[PDB]
């Protein structure tokens, strides 16, 4: 293929002239930023781009500019195209290893100044932190080299090419290559120089090239440790190295964005609290091993660090170069079948975090990454998986300092090889225990393809060698969803040679033939349990443990049943936790035309909005946080189920159990919320518990002092005693009032002092109910009892298909008889309505009796619903009344769960209490769907201006409710597409279907499903 | 008429003449709710109804003013989120509108832009496609 | 310093055209010479819907060498982001605070919101005009 | 007025020991940022604040932190009060040159490291 | 002054080993024990103007006995003269026109503690308008 350049279709051309990967250290004196405006032009394909060996700055000066770093699909007015979203499918034809012939090619150009002294004093390099997909590099019209690996770095020696005065850098960037085949992550396709570019000036005669730091405990009791520091010095003109380790700074250290990101400085004295000092001797190995007496451990719960300074020293005893970094005393092992850190079998409370920003894409400001991690810490997360590639190199000090268990992952995904296979065989489902046989079929294309070995090894080598020295990283991962083949085995051998100190993960390798860990994604409990049992021998020993590298798919309303996963995690030593997918929605900000308004509004794009030929729609929106990286109810729920302290209140006792891996409860203040006075809780070690006699209902565990990025008073855990359903002390007026009953041909009236009740007998509709200045009426379309909800993302693949199939949205009430009698026991009147509630097309439905017992200040509504007929649905979304609220309506207040929404399998984070609608910002989903329900509601007060409250309570069971404004939710593509009525309604529900995680994972669990059955429930409408 | 944004007698010249579509315009939200969304010097207005084409509206011999919105309770809403919304849109079809000025701190609306008390005579056509 | 006894420049804020013109004439001698010029350090108060008549100020600026332009008040609304209880909704929403929202004993209300740009420092129709 | 410190009611006490103003130039090699989290405590008035001649770091360590730079009326949960807007009117009584007696006083504290070579160089 | 900038290049604060410039135009040295000041005649330099902010970079070096650099200042010169001339504010002889705004320090979340990034945003917007 001579119409496609050789290097874009050669899997072995991983780079040309790239320097060997070394440990990353930012140094202000060495690093000089080349970020900013660059000359830029885009071409249809390589053959339209100029020859860079002949490109003048005088010519490039005339082009438009683009700012580095940024993606070229994310510019003002979509100047250079729009983002493309695909999940599994490749957006190109599969013709390995050829990219498409029409291959967007972007040429970047800028200049920089070089001194006379500069070229003499320094070795000059260019370092590119990330360029997608690949590029060739030119300096002063001379070819320097080539590079592949979008999320990896690259350094090139530039010394031969530089001149005094102006220097011209030209980068030719290509969108597609043979590399595209191994970069098929479920994310946006975005191109360009999206990470920092730097000019490096290293001391010329000698400099530090690489450093290796390891900490190995000498002993099984993890006290004394050996600190090993090996240095690679390049050049002859040096004497020796010095090394100073400083006194530790406890992991409880207070940070903020400013101090975490501070990059200074040359004259800045790193530290002076010396602990250990070592010097090398002239002509001796520039490495050493030191015994360290009982050092403070580095742990994710307590990220204690020892700062160090490494000095390269010349003959005259002057400092040639310094490295200022840190040591975290930590050892990871596979021990008795568990992932072990300092001897302890840890629990992952994790997420997958992609690089994403709603405006900049994968070009994420560090400021924003810090924001992410502070939020994670604020919500009890202790681990992150770098799905599915290494991040910006500066991010790893953030993990080190804040404390996260980190899975650093190779930039390698091959998923798309399956798509044609899936479609050709009409595959419906993949299961963690069996799906590997399906991937085995196509592994020969890439992961079992010898032509790709060099590329695969490069992804491994680049991954490990850049980030080796970060204590936060405990696991290397070979990539994601790339099938299984010989190349993976090769990667495993190499990584163990390069870095024996860590463990290797790869989920595509079911049996872990070349991994140290087992890993499932989105497994069913039964599937987890099968695996556990088949890998635990008769003695109870297992060789390797199980983690869930992805689980509890956080797409939209959900995920349900995080609780049940957690119970499983705590019960078996074999399970060591999981990482939920995903941290945040990948929404891109854009201008949307409103379906509600006809006008232009800000929205967040998912597949289809940028009009891709092929895309995967709303699967972009699968985070615990929204596109703006703010918490959803998903994150709120996750924080609760993973809380590292259990507080159980029953039988006049509070039981507190420490569920941390390492730290004590000493940092926590326990408050009795009923009294406000604190509770003396003994210092609890991991897994230790205590029972304290108490009359309390509600206990909170809170931070005593600012520590890390958390503030004093920040809630870590809490518990409540279960709250019995109490009938409010409402006094029903049973005194005898004269009442006019008018039973007309169609309408029935009941009028009394302060009361007006009108029912349409033909429809079963309440035309108007006005009691003491407060009015409601039925929100009626076909039926007075309704069943539909705007489908969640989880509802879509199955439950919605069923509910639509059975016409649940078209349920009709057909009145058979209406009975009107005078009041009995204090009653004004009794109106009884007999009907069948059934959808068009169908036999199935409910023989329904609605008995309205009318009192002067209260209306008792008894509902009896008998499920009858053949060919029934399995379940319903919902069941209850819809009422229009009067013009007077202003706000509401409830006793039950809050402050936020709650659903059967997503409710426990929402503690019991008295809540006011005025105190709550109701959550707006990036993709409109079922929202705003409140489950386990004891009572609900609806406030009407100038007329007090209407109290609503269900007899003998808590109920569900939603008060809103909104409709057209099913078909609104974005928040701004949601329509709004001129009045509010109450959705008053006996029961509601759970939420689950079926968009990717298990269906709503049995105990949370709203199964088809008879319904019988009684409500009181009490008017103040 | 004038667009893409709003325009008022003494605040209109930046809004050049052309054919404008409501779908292309993000209508401006004031931090303090107040009079907004008027379009002055309007030659004609087409209102599109789903499945039924357009209703064309024009004033005889003079350009007119219009606002199409959703909103009420604007006088007493303290912030954008306090603005109430009907379940349907309305057309405010105006012969004339008072200028805007800078009287909160500065001169009153200038004479030639004030909607002075006087007789009003105007003719509209409601043309249905 | 109205008479610039210890300044090199004359300066008005929010002046009427008549007031500008009185000043010009009283400081231009019979020969047409003036000793010092006039700027408008603050004019065209940009609070909310407005300012009107920026046009008429400009015509004046170009007509007389004695006038050397102005600086409109202000660049942006001083709104502080906070959680507001909605009068429309009964629910909590993000809003931008002006005087009173933080419950000051004494405050000056909505005069915080007097920019060409809103509190988020984005253009209003004022800036566009 | 001995309940109001002398320097808060002296119009002539513009500074004490401030260096003469010079032209501003930022130099990375000279400037070292002290921005970030500082120990911070707020007091009702000067007389409730500790004597800084006797304040240990061991004592200040125990306080909550605030991030520099920031206003203290713009913190998470309005911890140290809320902003006040006035246009013309003073938000205090006019008794020139006295400030109010109840005068919010914020004490900031942090540490920094210094080398043997640093003090010499 | 037609030089292209963005937020990143405007805010870049580097650096010690960074070679400020090498396109030398004029050089001057002081002599031992003589006044650390000087006056240079510059042939027809490019004018600094707000419409065209042309700048000459400069480097000022303090030098010890051993001829080493004790301290450097890297800044710029803008060739511009302001006068009160024939009753007008004059820059380079030209009676200029202010197309201005008042800008307070304000951010909707941080108040007067404005990130420089945000100030840059302000000024880009001003220029765009
Ligand atoms: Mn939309
Ligand atoms: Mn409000």
């Amino acid at each position: 293929s001579c119409l496609i350049p050789e290097n874009l279709r050669n899997p072995k051309k991983v780079h040309e002239n790239r320097l060997p990967t070394r440990a990353y250290y930012y140094d202000q004196d060495i690093f000089e930023s080349l970020n900013g405006p660059w000359a830029f032009a885009l071409f249809d394909a390589p053959l339209d781009a100029p020859d860079a060996k002949n490109l003048d700055w005088e010519t490039a000066k005339k082009w438009s500019t683009i700012s580095v770093p940024s993606h070229w699909e994310l510019q003002e007015d979509w100047k250079y195209g729009k983002p493309i979203y695909t999940n599994v499918q490749y957006p190109i034809p599969i013709d390995i290893p050829n990219p498409p012939t029409v291959n967007p090619t972007g040429v970047y150009a800028r200049t920089f100044e070089l001194d006379s002294k500069s070229i003499e004093s320094f070795e000059h390099r260019l370092r590119f932190e990330g360029v997608d997909n690949c590029y060739e590099l030119y300096v002063n019209g001379q070819y320097v080299g080539f590079n592949k690996g979008s999320r990896n770095g690259a350094e090139f020696d530039i010394q031969k090419y530089v001149s005094e005065g102006e220097n011209l850098v030209v980068v030719k960037v290509f969108k597609w290559s043979d590399s595209t085949y191994i970069e098929d992550q479920d994310q946006w396709w975005l191109s360009g120089i999206y990470r920092d570019v730097s000019l490096l000036k290293l001391p010329k005669k000698a400099h530090i090239e690489d450093v290796r730091v390891t900490t190995t405990f000498v002993d099984s009791q993890y006290q004394d440790a050996e600190l090993s520091v090996k240095v690679d010095v390049q050049g002859s003109s040096y004497d020796h190295i010095n090394f100073t380790l400083y006194e530790p700074e406890d992991g409880s250290k207070v940070y903020d964005a400013s101090s975490l990101l501070n990059e200074e400085n040359g004259n800045t004295t790193f530290s002076t609290k010396e602990f250990i000092s070592f010097s090398t001797k002239k002509n001796e190995e520039t490495a050493f091993k030191i015994n360290v007496k009982a050092p403070e451990h580095w742990t994710a719960e307590n990220p204690t660090l020892y700062k160090y300074q490494l000095d390269l020293i010349g003959s005259d005893g002057s400092v040639i170069q310094s490295i200022k970094h840190h040591v975290g005393f930590r050892q990871v092992e596979l021990k008795d079948g568990n992932i072990t850190v300092n001897g302890k079998d840890i629990l992952f409370r994790g997420v997958n975090r992609h690089d994403h920003h709603p405006r900049f894409g994968r070009a994420v400001p560090l400021d924003f990454v810090v924001r992410d991690l502070i939020l994670m810490k604020k919500f009890n997360i202790n681990a992150v998986r770098n799905s599915h590639y290494p991040n910006h190199p500066k991010v790893y000090d953030l993990f080190d300092k804040l404390g996260f268990w980190v899975i650093d992952e190779a930039d390698l995904e091959t998923h798309g090889v399956q798509e044609p296979f899936n479609r050709h065989t009409n595959l419906e489902a993949e299961y963690p225990d069996t799906k590997n046989k399906l991937y085995d079929v196509n592994a020969h294309y890439l992961s079992d393809n010898p032509e790709y070995e060099v590329a695969y090894l490069d992804r491994a080598s680049q991954l490990v060698l850049r980030d080796v020295n970060h204590p936060s990283i405990i696991i290397w991962s070979l990539g994601n969803e790339a099938c299984y083949g010989r190349n993976h085995k090769a990667m495993y051998k190499l990584i163990k040679q390069l870095d024996p100190t860590r463990l290797v993960h790869y989920e595509g390798d079911l049996n872990a033939l070349s991994a140290d860990i087992f890993s499932f994604m989105y497994p069913t409990f039964e599937i987890m349990e099968r695996w556990r049992k088949n890998h635990t021998d008769e003695n109870g020993k297992f060789e390797k443990p199980l983690i869930l590298c992805e689980y509890g798919h956080a797409m939209g309303n959900g995920p349900g049943s995080l609780k049940e996963y957690q119970e499983l995690f705590y019960k078996e030593k074999f399970y060591q936790g999981g990482f939920i997918w995903e941290w945040a929605n990948h929404g891109i900000e854009f201008e949307d035309v409103s379906t509600a308004d006809g006008k232009l509004h800000k929205a967040y794009a998912y597949g289809g909005d940028f009009k891709e030929e092929v895309h995967d729609g709303v699967f972009i929106m699968d985070g615990l946080c929204n596109s703006e990286h703010n918490p959803t109810p998903g994150l709120v729920e996750y924080k609760k189920v993973i809380e590292p302290v259990h507080i159980k209140i029953a039988h006049g006792s509070v039981t507190i159990t420490n569920k941390h891996d390492f730290i004590t409860t000493d940092h926590l203040l326990f408050i009795d919320k009923d009294t406000g006075k604190t509770i003396d809780v003994p210092s609890l070690k991991p897994e230790e518990s205590v029972t304290i006699p108490s009359d309390t209902t509600y206990v909170v565990a809170v931070l005593k002092d600012d520590a890390g990025v958390l503030k004093a008073g920040h809630e870590i855990a809490w518990g409540q005693a279960e709250l019995p359903l109490k009938v409010p002390d409402f006094v029903t007026e049973t005194a005898e009032k004269a009442a006019k009953i008018n039973d007309g041909k169609r309408y029935v009236s009941v009028e009394s002092s302060g009361l007006h009740f009108i029912l349409d007998k033909l429809l079963g509709k309440i035309e108007s109910l006005k009691v003491k200045g407060k009015e409601i009426s039925s929100k009626f379309e076909g039926s007075s009892i309704t069943f539909w909800r705007p489908p969640t993302n989880n509802d879509e693949p199955r439950d919605f298909k069923n509910w639509k199939k059975y016409n649940i949205d078209l349920m009709k009430q057909n009145i058979h008889g209406v009975s009107v009698e005078k009041g009995s026991n204090g009653s004004l009147a009794v109106v009884t309505v007999n009907s069948r509630i059934s959808p068009v097309v169908f036999y199935y439905g409910f023989e329904t009796v609605q008995k309205y017992t009318i009192f002067a200040n209260k209306i008792n509504l008894n509902t009896s619903m008998k499920l009858t007929g053949e060919y029934q649905p399995p379940d319903f979304p919902r069941v209850g009344y819809e009422f229009w609220l009067g013009d007077s309506y202003e706000s509401f207040e409830w006793l039950g769960r809050g402050p936020g929404e709650s659903y059967p399998d997503k409710k426990e984070s929402q503690r019991f209490g008295l809540y006011d609608s005025k105190d709550v910002e109701e959550f707006v989903y990036d993709y409109p769907q079922e929202n705003g329900n409140h489950t386990d509601t004891h009572f609900l007060n609806i406030k009407f201006e100038g007329a007090g409250k209407l109290s609503i309570f269900q007899k003998e069971k808590p109920f569900n409710f939603k008060i809103s404004d909104e409709y057209g939710v099913d078909e609104a593509a974005h928040a701004c597409d949601v329509k709004r009525y001129g009045r509010h309604y109450l959705r008053l529900d006996h029961a509601i279907h759970g939420v689950g995680s079926e968009a990717c994972g298990p269906a709503v669990l049995d105990q949370y499903r709203l199964k088809a059955q008879d319904f019988n429930f009684e409500f009181d409408l009490a008017f103040e």
